[PDB]
């Protein structure tokens, strides 16, 4: 039972994402694909070769605005953990109003 597959996808949020991701600059409202959008791209911007980004696909920005250094090392340890968070808790350093 597999239909409108497209629908787990949440629609792009906000304009705060200014010529970036089509996220907001408060990785609190990132939707669970925009999430994983970012975070593959991320992946893809940073060189991070040790990261599970599959493992983020059901965490969305609220869950991900909740992460702590410690929580990114469960899933992506090491490095990948600070390069990542260290970007996402910059990008809310000026959030969307």
């Amino acid at each position: 039972g597999s239909h409108m597959e497209e629908k787990h996808m949440p629609p792009p949020n906000m304009t705060t994402n200014e010529r970036r991701v089509i996220v907001p600059a408060d990785p609190t409202l990132w939707s669970t694909d925009h999430v994983r959008q970012w975070l593959e791209w991320a992946v893809k911007e940073y060189g991070l070769p040790d990261v599970n980004i599959l493992l983020f696909q059901n965490i969305d920005g609220k869950e991900l605005c909740k992460m702590t250094k410690d929580d990114f090392q469960r899933l992506t340890p090491s490095y990948n953990a600070d390069i990542l968070l260290s970007h996402l808790h910059y990008l809310r350093e000026t959030p969307l109003p």
